[PDB]
């Protein structure tokens, strides 16, 4: 067998059967002879495939696999694996380098220095020495990928590689199991336990890693066992919790002294799944009040070491969660009450309140929609004001880097065809990854785009604000006409300058047949 | 409270007493104040100092604390971290960066680019952004080397850091306790157990992180349960089981297709804390032969992944070895039979064969000595002649790297003091670390070092006849005095050129009250 | 042809005819059918196989080339590599990998991430990512070393390569020519030559690259032109101007404020081959006063670029150093006059000072000796107390890092037979490459070892006392007999209690035939 084949081989046995990749002639080596049993996403720029194979993992709940071409290709991609690195998505990225005979005299589209080029944001990085290495080197990559933490891996494959014969011993990687679904022994389980039955106030804080292992349900039951307030964590990437449960107490504002401030009283604290914490403004303080003991469940060692705060226990976050909701008692304490519904704010008939939009969108959407944020000025509001009952209902650039929204809209509605996704997006954020919108068209994936357009980037004007900080240059975006971006890109498009269109809008676009844009004008 | 001041506190919360190091100006910041209840043990080179604390860390399954100068000491340790890495070993080593004011101009004692200097041969490397850091940055380097898969970390300190005010809230660094004691789901363990159980005719093998985590004890239960030879995974660093239990069966060779055939008819190997597999000669074939399945528990991500064949269980060992022991069923097969004695090589009253000097070791040191090996023609002799009835036993550099033995049996007998040492090495090998010799008289550490003297680099001579390589230069060390050197660092010096010579040095050696060495005249 | 023919002979057509190594199994196949031609010189340790490569390199003026065993190999030579780093030494550093088969699996003896491992100490690092690019990869080393500013570079070769048929074309490598040997356009160099000539009362700092460059009788010419007085600029690696010279100034004080008052006066002041400056301890103030400028010339980028104040050029110094020389006008100012000879120290009939040991060598000596410095505390003494009339005469570790005097003083004797070497060399900084004497004696290299044993690291405690610092401790290294290490190796040894002793053992050193190591008792 050719490497080419058994690489196929391998990738069918380990449950990959989708390619999102921009091409190169490094590549064409790799994608000739295509196996018909596969499926290829063409995205237009990097950043944009990199962003759709990470929505489609982050839903799927699995590996997604990339090819870029050589160092252009990779480097074009490294915004949207920042991210990535953030929210433990498990890419497998290839990238396709010059033959071996022409990479000393680098020739063009030679990858110099290639594993060099996405460190520091991939869990492993390699080019292997030999042909027949590469099926092994890829064994390697979708087992990194997979593993606890889970996260980014890069492969460099030179494009004569493929054509070469492999070793036949490569058929044992085909069918390797490899398991990260550990749990805390039973001896020291039982501490922790004992440690949340005895407490008096407890709190629990959710992050990512919930949502990621599917773990929601078994937090909602240990927090009605524990009779506790659950918070977000942070800065969230995505959203681990029913959001009108009676526990539910929304997102953590990202600082230092307002989370100590909100946890005061609570004499044990339980951060699952989430680093402690993904603090964000200054505001500087103490990282805990007294009274308050932290004790963090990370699958993330990194996270564990850096928490300046509590203990912790490195362990998959689905086994844990299932094995404390399963353990702890029933608290006779009452149930915490839910959340009171947010106001409603005054609208007039022109530019919509960002609150006007997501009231609406809460209105009209379906209960299992699925929703992406990049509008970056109304996260809060966004949070109180979204019912977000179902698992992988939410996601945010999880290292803040802009253009993950739009292409990731796309990869998540690819994983989840009976869920209608709505990605609300900034007027600025949405022209980083602006080509995605081509991917929808071409493959009709029907997510819905919701453009908030307010002329600025907000956000930087009103920390500019806060920081007195006068005669910033470059905040401001004007002349940007999203429904003709749309038109561009093949995607029917819409304007919603008034609540009555923003509703007439959203009616047409949420029984639309393929992908839509609405640009809707908000207050600046 | 001052950075030096919050640092040697959390050092000495975090169970740290002790400082193995070699000084210089940008260290001295950081010695001063030398807290009266912690020890320092200096070393005359890096490679000595990082050699110590290893066998340290090893012996206690505990991480040791290293303090070096800047890129030349850390430079001079780099061949000591190669083997720290392979061998897991939870060592924090720190080193001294010039004052911040003078890094730009790259004065003398500047570390350039500090952090990449021991990559990749580190878990984590750091240098912080400012003093009050430092603290944060102590913790996240203790609990990185201390998590599994333990391994070496790297931090590098501005020697004006430690006279600034630390942040008052790096209090709640100080009783962090960070937990990876962790084991597969019960559902899934369950899975396993049954598939042991059904195995007709199964084997197990070990590696170093079973003795690393006291599992020794677990591994005997679990292969007398299962009624399952038991072998020692190939180049092994430690010693996992008693090598005259009767189901052991030694040490497997280091090749592909060796290890296959020994397999055969295996139908399940086990395979707990080794990698999978640490290979070292030549030898292509089959990684398993049909009819064998392997199943690997390990505590390194990275073995798991680069694995060739079989299914794989991240996790802690001394958890998994625990939970398999206690639950698998008692097999009503037969109990291995006992390897054999092996043979005694014919003696003359001349220079002494190595099979000889094992053999007298065993007879005349107390049954719970530790043994150290760097005599590495010898190796396989050493394994079947040596009866080490007890966890921690042997040691070997882990990744074959020489300048290992000889300061790590300093180390492992200032950990182990009612232990005999006895660190049997080559002459060649006794070179690269030579000078750790001062550090066992000066600090009256009762090592015993068995220098085997056969003039050469024997094999390389060896492998180079294999090889059919002719003329190769730089393969023999004719004109080395190892008595003068012992006496150069105040080491007590005897000579063995027969066997009734060495039974007499030996017999002086053990009744010693200090560090001794005997140069063994061997066969060449 | 293979590649191990292809190889050596591009290094012979290229000037290499000598292995500076310590040999392992992955290099077995490049050292087998060893050329006739070639010689190899063993060591016992890497960083004393590097540290005599290096001294050779750096007196020899000419490449040197080393093979270590992988990873471990590499690493016990970092921190001679951090010397060779900041001397611009010349080293082609190869090591041994893994057969390309066994690298994925990570067998025993694989560099893991090779090219990663010595950075950031060397200006190229590479891996070939076939058998036929190796003789191509080696020419880059090759020249990467030999071009300005020279350095280390690194090469890691699968062992599998050598015997694989090498590229016919290859044969372009063999007579390539590389020059850097550049001067600034004769425009900017006259501007340059009218401002020197313009200088009312100039200065000339020198630094090791003038040596390096043999442009030290051009900078006696461009000196006595000008009327100026010559400096060494701080932290001196090498000596570039005779050091009774009428313009000589002796060596820099290391520190900024200190500096910029001795150069408080001179309005131009011109520095030729140094950083600006290698500083070192700390010592506020201003880079330089108000009236003066600085213009720098340096064969390095990365200097010119950090340097904190000055103009500067980039350029080879030798080229430059000539055109200066012989284009400034002959100043009609009064030639300096000579520093006068030092005090003689008070010196009774016990332990030696310092200053009587420099003495009695200047006095005894031949006046071609070449010195090495390694006696941390006594090195402001040496530089006013030894004449040294000839390029070529002092070395000291560059990067301040202690090992590199004793190997590299057999390399220089190497390099120039006719020339007596000397180290000084104190009982600490004696330990770190020791087992580099057995290299001297086995090929009888006749370098004259003088240890200046007074017991302790006296420079760090004397910092520690400037400090005030307290309760230091790994400070003191009493009991080590250099006399026995000396026989351990198989060199001839003598002591100095006294002066009368001190002279009898140098007449006795400086006519013997082989090397010699004398213990001198210094004051403490
Ligand atoms: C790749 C990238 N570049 C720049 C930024 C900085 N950034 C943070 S928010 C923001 C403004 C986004 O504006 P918009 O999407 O219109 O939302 P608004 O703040 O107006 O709600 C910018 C540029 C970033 N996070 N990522
Ligand atoms: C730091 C380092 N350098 C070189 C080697 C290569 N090496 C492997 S075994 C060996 C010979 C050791 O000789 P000796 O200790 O006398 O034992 P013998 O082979 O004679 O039993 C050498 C040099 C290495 N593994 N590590
Ligand atoms: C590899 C290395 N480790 C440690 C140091 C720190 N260091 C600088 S000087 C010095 C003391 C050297 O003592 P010695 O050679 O006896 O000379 P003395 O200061 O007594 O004159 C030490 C340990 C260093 N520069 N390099
Ligand atoms: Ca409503
Ligand atoms: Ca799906
Ligand atoms: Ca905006
Ligand atoms: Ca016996
Ligand atoms: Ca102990
Ligand atoms: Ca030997
Ligand atoms: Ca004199
Ligand atoms: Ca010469
Ligand atoms: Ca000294
Ligand atoms: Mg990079
Ligand atoms: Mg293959
Ligand atoms: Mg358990
Ligand atoms: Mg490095
Ligand atoms: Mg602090
Ligand atoms: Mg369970
Ligand atoms: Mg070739
Ligand atoms: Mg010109």
């Amino acid at each position: 067998a050719s490497v080419h084949g058994t690489t196929y081989e391998l990738l069918r046995r380990q449950g990959i059967d989708t390619v999102f990749g921009n091409p190169g002639s490094n590549e064409l080596p790799f994608l000739k002879d295509f196996p018909e049993d596969f499926r290829y996403i063409l995205a237009l720029q990097e950043a944009c495939v990199v962003g759709i194979a990470d929505g489609y993992a982050q839903a799927s709940r699995k590996p997604a696999f990339i090819n870029l071409h050589s160092a252009a290709g990779t480097g074009n991609a490294m915004g949207a694996l920042s991210n990535a690195w953030n929210s433990h998505s498990p890419l497998i990225v290839t990238a396709g380098q010059q033959t071996r005979a022409m990479i000393g005299v680098e020739a063009l589209l030679t990858n110099v220095d290639a594993a060099n080029l996405p460190r520091p944001l991939v869990k492993w990085s390699y080019e292997p020495a030999s042909a027949a290495e590469v099926p092994h080197a890829m064994s390697r990559a979708i087992h990194m990928a997979s593993m606890a933490p889970q996260g980014p891996v890069y492969l460099s494959v030179p494009y004569d590689d493929w054509d070469k014969d492999a070793d036949p011993q490569s058929h044992h990687l085909f069918d390797r199991h490899v398991s990260s679904s550990v749990r805390l022994n039973d001896q020291d389980l039982d501490i922790l336990v004992k440690a949340l039955n005895s407490a008096s106030n407890p709190a629990i804080v959710l992050g990512p890693d919930v949502d990621a292992a599917n773990a929601n349900a078994d937090c909602v039951m240990l927090a009605e066992r524990l009779k506790a307030p659950v918070w977000v964590a942070p800065s969230a990437p995505r959203c681990p919790f029913p959001t009108r449960h009676p526990c539910f107490r929304g997102l953590m504002p990202a600082g230092i002294a307002a989370i100590s401030q909100l946890l005061e009283g609570h004499d044990v604290v339980l951060v699952i799944g989430a680093p402690v914490f993904r603090y964000h403004q200054y505001d500087p303080g103490q990282y805990l009040k007294p009274g308050t003991r932290l004790i963090s469940v990370t699958c993330d060692p990194l996270e564990a070491a850096r928490a300046p705060m509590g203990d912790a226990i490195v362990a998959d976050i689905g086994a844990m969660a299932s094995a404390l909701a399963n353990l702890v008692e029933e608290s006779s304490r009452q149930l915490p009450t839910a959340a009171p519904e947010p106001a409603k704010v005054d609208q007039d008939a022109g530019r919509l309140h960002p609150e006007t939009v997501f009231d609406t969108l809460n209105d009209m959407a379906p209960e299992n929609a699925i929703y992406l944020n990049e509008s970056t000025s109304t996260t809060a509001q966004m949070w109180q004001r979204l019912n977000m009952r179902n698992p992988g209902s939410y996601y945010f650039c999880a290292a803040g880097g802009l253009g993950f929204a739009l292409p990731a809209a796309i990869g998540v509605q690819l994983a989840e065809p009976e869920r209608q996704v709505i990605a609300v997006i900034g007027d600025g954020s949405a022209n980083y990854s602006i080509s995605a919108l081509w991917t929808a068209a071409q493959y009709n994936i029907p997510t819905i785009f919701v453009i908030m357009n307010n002329g600025t980037y907000g956000v930087l004007r009103w920390i500019a604000g806060v920081l007195e900080a006068e005669n910033v240059p470059g905040l401001d975006v004007p002349g940007i006409d999203f429904r003709a971006l749309a038109k561009g890109y093949g995607v029917q498009a819409l304007k919603a300058d008034n609540l009555e269109q923003l509703k007439g809008s959203l009616q047409e676009a949420l029984s639309a047949k393929g992908p839509v844009l609405i640009e809707v004008s908000t207050v600046s």
